[PDB]
């Protein structure tokens, strides 16, 4: 049974509530029709990389050893730049766990990415049948191409999986806010295209022998440039630190030799900011355990953004002069707050239809691919008994 995997950026839970629905045709059929879980917790830190990977490995970010967007390895002096550099493509910020498109090929079946971030590696050795590399922000054009070929790719059998990464919900969350008419906009030209989706499983016949399934790696948050910024100057000298990884909730700092207890100690003091020893990282955000996780990571409270300083800020092209355009959405929070609740939902034969699923945990989700791929699971940090009644 061939498998469809939908990954919408930045999806918050809420955005289909009851009241979304109302206006939202395309996933009001596959509700009606399908499984919706109440919502999806993302795995600590609540970004994009790191959550990518525990959705495709069941693993939690501590196992998987993606830990962040930014990444610095001290031993090599090798950084994963959000998968923009070329050291980017180093094995080494793959190989902590085989996620499922690498066991699918190893177990001699065929999987095509479109827009995967990650698809573009050799990982473990081994890559995907077919990767159309993400470079930049997929259109809503590419989004309902990507699904058209796709489903002819899998009628086909040159694909038993097809997956699709979907940014641009994400995007305008951030660039105008998670309650904005731009997000919402967003939104609905997905919901258009899924129409368009059942209606082309339909038109080639596909009803019986395909499952899809579609979830989000994180939510979104409204954020308040410039009055809740922290900007790491003003407490201490960056020339104290060797290193500094990503900007915004979730910071790693890699204090200079003999300045660790120094710079910990400056920083405890700020205000709506807590500061980790890494040893002291909660146990519960199943982070702590990860090698490339910094001596001291900054974990902003909700509505708060870090940086070295506020020219350092992430502006964005608004007006393609320079980037000046100022960011009111984000994630990477706390994976227990509710706006960094995700989505999941899933439709076709294996699945019930009309059933409201109990909230799960992204490492969930594996387990349930697997199962409907017809592939072993390797073990993970899923749990079954939170996701078995789903299925039919
Ligand atoms: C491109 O962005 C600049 C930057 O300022 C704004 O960034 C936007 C993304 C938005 O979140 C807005 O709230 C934020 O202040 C825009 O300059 C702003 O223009 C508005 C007029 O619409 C003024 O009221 C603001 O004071 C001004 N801000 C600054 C810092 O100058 C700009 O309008 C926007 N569009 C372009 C350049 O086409
Ligand atoms: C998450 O799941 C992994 C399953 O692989 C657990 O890690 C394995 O634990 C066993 C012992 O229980 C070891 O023999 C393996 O070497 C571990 N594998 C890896 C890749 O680390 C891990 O313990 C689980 N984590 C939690 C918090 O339950
Ligand atoms: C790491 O590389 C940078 C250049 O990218 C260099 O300036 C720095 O000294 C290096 N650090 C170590 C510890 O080798
Ligand atoms: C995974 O990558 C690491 C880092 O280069 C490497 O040492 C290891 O051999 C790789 N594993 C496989 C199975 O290719
Ligand atoms: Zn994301
Ligand atoms: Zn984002």
């Amino acid at each position: 049974r061939k498998l469809l995997v939908l990954l919408l950026d930045g999806f918050r839970s809420d955005y289909i509530s009851e009241d979304a629905l109302a206006s939202l045709p395309g996933f009001r059929e596959i509700v009606n029709r399908g499984v919706k879980v109440d919502y999806l917790t993302p795995d600590f830190p609540s970004l994009s990389y790191p959550n990518y990977y525990t959705l495709m490995t069941g693993r939690h970010c501590e196992v998987h050893q993606m830990i962040g967007n930014y990444m610095w390895d001290p031993r090599t002096n090798k950084s994963f730049d959000i998968g923009v550099n070329r050291d980017s493509l180093m094995p080494l910020w793959w190989n902590g766990s085989e996620p499922l498109w690498i066991t699918l090929m190893k177990a001699r079946r065929k999987v095509y990415m479109y827009y995967w971030p990650g698809c573009e590696v050799e990982i473990l050795g081994v890559r995907p049948t077919y990767c159309l590399e993400y470079k930049t922000v997929p259109t809503d054009i590419n989004f309902a191409n990507a699904v058209s070929d796709a489903l002819d790719s899998l009628k086909s059998g040159r694909a038993d999986l097809a997956a699709i990464y979907h940014e641009r919900i994400d995007v305008e969350g951030h660039h105008y806010g998670p309650s904005s008419p731009q997000r919402k906009d967003a939104l609905r030209a997905v919901d258009t295209v899924l129409k368009y989706m059942i209606q082309w499983i339909q038109d080639r016949g596909l009803q019986q022998d395909l499952n899809v399934i579609l979830f989000s790696d994180h939510g979104m948050t409204d954020i308040f440039w410039m009055d809740k910024v922290i900007e790491l100057s003003n407490y201490i000298s960056l020339d104290d630190l060797q290193q500094v990884k990503d900007r915004g909730p979730v910071v790693s700092l890699w204090p200079v030799p003999g300045k660790h207890s120094e710079i910990y100690h400056k920083l405890r003091t700020v205000e709506h900011m807590t500061v980790y020893e890494k040893e002291s990282i909660p146990n519960r955000f199943y982070y702590k355990k990860g090698k490339f996780v910094s001596p001291l990571t900054l974990v902003a409270d909700e509505g708060w953004f870090i940086a070295e300083s506020r020219e350092m800020l992430p502006f964005w092209m608004n007006s393609t002069g320079k980037r000046e355009g100022w960011q009111r959405g984000w994630h990477g929070y706390d994976n227990e707050l509710m706006d960094m609740r995700g989505i999941f939902l899933a439709i076709g034969p294996d699945f019930k239809s009309n059933f409201r699923a109990a909230p799960i945990r992204s490492v969930d989700v594996y387990n349930i691919m697997a199962h409907v791929a017809g592939i072993t699971p390797l073990p993970n940090n899923g749990s079954w008994s939170r996701v078995v009644s789903m299925l039919k």
